[PDB]
């Protein structure tokens, strides 16, 4: 017994994920009270289903967060054989270090948040860094978006004469991969930045100049990070530039700085509800996690999506 | 050893609770990312200290929630001998009953929540039933309002042959209890919906017309349970209508409704940051509330303050 | 795999509710040692299935408590798939309030001792307080009494301008539902304390003269506050008092009690088992458990037996 | 902050225990309502204080378990730093295997139960068997009876022409440890009983016909194995039979038993209450306890007790 | 879907098992890297599999130990319905008591290992001691290898004149039911463990005179207690010794000392991998555990193999 | 009380530990049985002790991670006030994602299976990823080696013309701060790994060009990553490489690996036993490990040590 159920943060995906499965979303209600308490219900009986609550950490995160945490623990005390958490996008997994002291490693706090609400398992997408997999207890199935990435890129680009980047460090294993799978060479534009050098602005790695740059990375929230690595791109010698990645946070000023930039298309998922603009496009996910949500149902293997 | 903290839910209750032991509040800063997602650092050493975290659940309660689960997740993570979650108003305590099918039973889920973040027990004022201290495994130290309240009627009211009123069975107790520590007789209201229709046709007992009124309640959130007994209780005789409660949370058409109404003033402790009206008391429990945190430090008796 | 099983506390109630459902009581015994120490032992295999164990919480309590305790782990011990407390009348469910200090919050730690015994869901009437609901981590399916005390007043009193009471404001909720399903007008009391002084010095509210009473109560232990509101109702006026309630417990002065006084006839189910008297009324509740528990075994609607 | 508190199976014991150190037994009320229900309730504050409880498994036993559960769990809602049970007969560890299908290993029940209460560690007496002490994650001091048993036989017997016996093959271990400590040998009287051969009654194992016999086991509940053991002693030659044990539980027929039987003198300790009997002799635990409390309170050695 | 995976501590009885089952052995890999840490993989996908994982704690023991704990862990965390930890020798069944103070009781504190890594069942053989079953809370299927000894004794040897011999006080309840099921007497050691490897015999019980000796005992480890029953035996009159145990362990100087001593054969089953000896005998223990794991696959009764 | 004990690890590191605190290493016992199972023993109390147990995962690893469990269980059993596992180098913090499916996150894994053996803290030193501080609920604090690796370059190298060389992405974090710390520039390598023992270098990044390349890694196991990292800084036309470690684990090929290069010297501390090589030097962090457990004790601040 299969249901689908969505939070406010992206009923589209929700209802999508649904539709690409011949299903309706299921009746929940979810209120805010005068004094901003929140209140959850199920319409429909949930019990003995398999059911799936679908949720991403967009603004307001904290409301979205505790709709969750409610909808999974009055699902259980509704009856229901098994609750998975669906975090299309989990954007707390960038809280993953104690790189100062006394914080919170807020990805594991809410992991445990998430199992005493009663959540038997998790389904996502392009956690932060693979480890917050290991932050869980509970099975977490974790999704890939390189498939709809590398379609994205060989479909819409031009992969003659063209180059994947990492402008980060931490970005070098996805962009690697996906260099990879397009059949196309890696480049890599500095990051110190040569605070020492004669030549200040940034130093060059692998070749750039005659060529379409190709940015991946998991998420772009202010946007800040892309800007500043097409125009380091630009002044490298570059001809054009186009960006992807899974989650498009667009937050704060990101919208106008991807407008002012001369990148010429970023391309984000629908794991957050995509924002207007002539320059975005939304590769969507939707029939990804439906094939996902069906095969935890039925117990079919989830890896050879991937593999 | 003994460490004091607030979030941004009532910062100045915190400060008065501090001064009143002569401590000065602890360093702790909390923000906000671009994405909406909170962050929380304790600036000094918490190491083996005795740590207390003051969070009213005021407006937007939840990132006062989230940002005290942080803070106590961050204070156990800081190696904190003790935390214990300072909450002058509980709002979640309304939450306590399963009167819809397939809700949240909200009060239960938020103890099982701070209990994971790693509070050790909890410190609070007049919860709105007595069954939500059987929702927490942890102590909670559960402090009375009834002293301060007296002690505003008998220091500035001063009425022989008065009467004093409940809004609800169920504050019944509360007004069984001030009630008949001042020496006047009874009166009380009972029925529904603050959360449907107008405002309100009602059911009230006891001797009035020659009386004036005093009224008792827990909290005052939309102030509707104020305006119908005050009409109710002022239409049927009665001179003139006072009233108190300890959580002056103050919302939606309350601030209005109150300078609206024919009550004469409105009383509420500073659990609640303090909301400015014309007739509008505030009495501050930080003294009480410093004594108890002192008690619970050095192991003295806390039940001896109610007696 | 729907097995039944008793202990010895009302083992007709569960061969009323194993017949009900076309299925045999399972063959379980429990033993007594010259030392006073409970055993427990299936006779026929349990294993892989959805087992339900039937005790109620009448004297000896400790006995009945500590043998449900141990046919709820042994029956996890043995491999079930699934086990409920089927607890008819929850006792304990009165110690739910830190009234005193310093004493167990009972119907907590109870929830806690079958958790750990290893209970997957609770099935119960009608307790006492709607907040002990959230005592429980496991799911709590609660019955209640209203439809069969109504059939029994509409059935076997039909009285045209009658009155319904409440004994206690808290059960308040259960007389302004009944009441109105009837048609009947409304009356109630409130006050303190069962365990202390005589019978009862009282507060009554309503229009009861030229108006024949009927009572509604959660339960009926020592039947002082029967007696209590009895003589209250049938002295300022009132032709002739009736009495319902769910659990018969019947202890102490009780069968006495209802013999003296005045009360025309008193009604209760049988989670308890029947205690014999002139003016008692019993009415059996196996079919509506029954129901309950097939539905729970098939994963069918049960709070639809409410509606 | 030491203190100790009683439930109603032994506070003769307990009152000893707590004299053994100049203390006073700490103030606590057990009730029992009409229903049969338990009500707890400490009357001095217990806050921040090293708690013991002391409660033997002694008939009526399951109100005693439930008690010692309910002290358990009101002192950790009462604020204690730390809560023992000090359970000097823990009657339950006979329930320690599944010797047959389908029952509870009811010492390892108990033993979750007192965990779930709040227990932080447990003090007892020759427990049935040592695997017992597995039964908890929570430590467990395990204090043995032989000192004061071996004290017993060394002072009131004669030990020039002293055996002793084991009647049974489980009784062997202890049996063998006190005929070392006495300088004494050890016998054997045959356990199967010999269920062929032309010897019907019991065979023999070493020197008995002469001696004096010495008998030491871990508990004597009906006194049946004793009585038996005996018997079978004088049949093949012995002299006399003395008995001891640590826990004299003496219930059903064991003082008749005892009476009849031509044992001189049978010893256990006080863990139980003991009872009137001109033959009956006890030896007192509570200094030994008292030590063990103490040294448990400061981080003394509790095992060079007995090392 | 059953699923049956192996370690490396007993592959061919792994294979025999799934074998009888008309199975294929699931594919899993365990590397070890330079740095001697473990890595284990599942190739095949076993997402809502009741999955059987069989190791045996067998020499090196703590890799095999490990090794369990992470395939018990990965297959929880490949989603997996269910997983069963298959024990064949248990050999920390050993470690069940704190007999020296300050000690690990090891066998409990593998089973809360066993928990915690997601274990939901064990099934085993021939437990050391009958009260390691209450170490798990998970449900264990404990195995006889009774019916397998009598078949093979019933086989090989002259049961006219024979008679069963525990080699210790602890092995008494399973010669016992040995002897009770092939109709033969009963005898018995007493033993004295001095070290690891040396034992010693503290008396003989039982009629021997001139007949054909059965030891049967759990396990074999460095045969120091073999050898001294069968010495025993031997000149207290006996015709001839043959020897069956449960656990073919063969470590230290076993094989060796099984040379030297006049007893004719010495039986195990195959929960340890043989070793070769002319007077070593093995019983496959494959479709035992091949049927118990069928029923407990499909909820039938694995009691009802042993009666 | 302030107790230091050791596993069979680095009873060296424990020592010096022990001796610069003025304190004895306290007394343990670790046996093998002849069947390969461990058994523990502390020889003296450590009741109510502030307990710390040194064990790092060096070969062997399994015997070594039991031991280290065993060590935990057994002192939290004998009444230690507290347990600190002090892991100076945790192997499996490499163990830290799941990048095959069907794996176990044996770090995670470990965490938990050290919680429940009954550690309370953790003090350890340079984990691999620092996500693996999220794999533990109960506190760690993890020291880093930069300031004996600073020491003990600005002692041995001439730092005019130098460069710190990170020779992977995962350790850039790690070489910035020397680098930063020291006042020198950066670069760093990004490696692909394609077995155990077999490493390439994608591309080198930063200012070489005829510089002292200091190299600093969290570990050298195999050595492939540092030999491959000194080819590659070599002939892009550095003057020498000069290599440091937190983990000298030296497994495999290492040892000659090293002697081949023309690294010139290659320094790791004492977290592992270190071994005998010409170009080898070992830097003590038995000071920095005893700063840290006096403060822990004491409750003084740890981060103090790093800043
Ligand atoms: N949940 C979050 N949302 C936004 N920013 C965060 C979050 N958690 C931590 N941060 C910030 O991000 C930084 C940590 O990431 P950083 O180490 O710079 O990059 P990476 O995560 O790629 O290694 C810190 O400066 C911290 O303040
Ligand atoms: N935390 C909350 N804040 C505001 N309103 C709530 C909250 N929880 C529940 N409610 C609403 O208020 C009702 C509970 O109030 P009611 O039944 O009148 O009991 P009480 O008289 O104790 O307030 C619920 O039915 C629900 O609609
Ligand atoms: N399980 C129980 N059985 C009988 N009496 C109880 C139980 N628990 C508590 N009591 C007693 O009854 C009182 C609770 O009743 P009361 O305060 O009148 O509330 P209610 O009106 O909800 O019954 C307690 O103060 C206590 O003395
Ligand atoms: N708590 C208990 N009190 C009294 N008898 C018990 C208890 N638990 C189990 N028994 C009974 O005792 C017997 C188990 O003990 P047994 O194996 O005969 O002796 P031993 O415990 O010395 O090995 C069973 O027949 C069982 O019915
Ligand atoms: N896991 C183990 N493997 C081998 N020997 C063990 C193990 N655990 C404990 N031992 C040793 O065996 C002794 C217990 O043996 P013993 O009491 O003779 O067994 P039993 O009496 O149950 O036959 C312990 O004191 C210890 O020296
Ligand atoms: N505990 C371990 N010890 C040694 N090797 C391991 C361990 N755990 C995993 N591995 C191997 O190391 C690989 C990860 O190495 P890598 O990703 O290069 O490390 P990093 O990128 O963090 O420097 C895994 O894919 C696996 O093959």
């Amino acid at each position: 017994p299969l249901l689908i159920f969505s939070g406010q943060s992206n009923r589209p995906l929700a209802q999508a994920i649904a539709e690409a499965l011949g299903l309706p979303l299921g009746k929940s209600t979810t209120l805010r009270f005068a004094n901003d308490n929140l209140f959850v219900r199920y319409e429909e009986s949930l019990r003995e289903g398999d059911v799936f609550i679908v949720q991403s950490f967009v603004p307001p995160v904290q409301d979205h967060l505790m709709e969750l945490l409610m909808m999974v623990d009055a699902a259980k005390g509704a009856s229901a054989a098994r609750v998975t958490a669906v975090i299309p996008y989990f954007s707390y997994a960038r809280s993953d270090k104690k790189d100062a002291p006394r914080i919170s490693i807020t990805a594991r706090l809410i992991a445990d948040l998430l199992q005493t609400a009663g959540a038997d398992r998790v389904l996502t997408m392009t956690l932060h860094s693979p480890q917050v997999h290991g932050f869980f207890k509970i099975p977490v199935d974790h999704l890939s978006a390189e498939p709809v990435i590398a379609n994205y890129f060989a479909t819409r680009v031009d992969l003659e004469n063209a180059v994947v980047v990492a402008p980060d460090a931490g970005d070098l294993k996805r962009a690697s991969a996906l260099a990879r799978r397009l059949g196309l060479p890696l480049a890599f534009i500095d990051k110190e930045r040569v605070s020492d050098t004669e030549v200040r602005v940034r130093m060059l790695v692998g070749e750039v100049e005659g060529k379409t740059a190709l940015i991946v990375d998991d998420e772009i929230s202010t946007a800040g990070s892309l800007v500043e690595a097409v125009e380091a791109l630009m002044q490298a010698g570059a001809k054009e530039v186009y960006a992807a990645a899974t989650h498009g946070v667009y937050v704060g000023p990101a919208l106008d700085r991807i407008a002012k930039s001369p990148v010429k298309e970023v391309a984000a998922t629908d794991t957050c509800p995509p924002k207007e603009g002539p320059k975005l496009r939304t590769l969507t996910v939707a029939p990804l996690f439906a094939e996902a949500i069906w095969r935890i149902h039925r117990g079919e293997s989830v890896s050879s999506l991937f593999t």
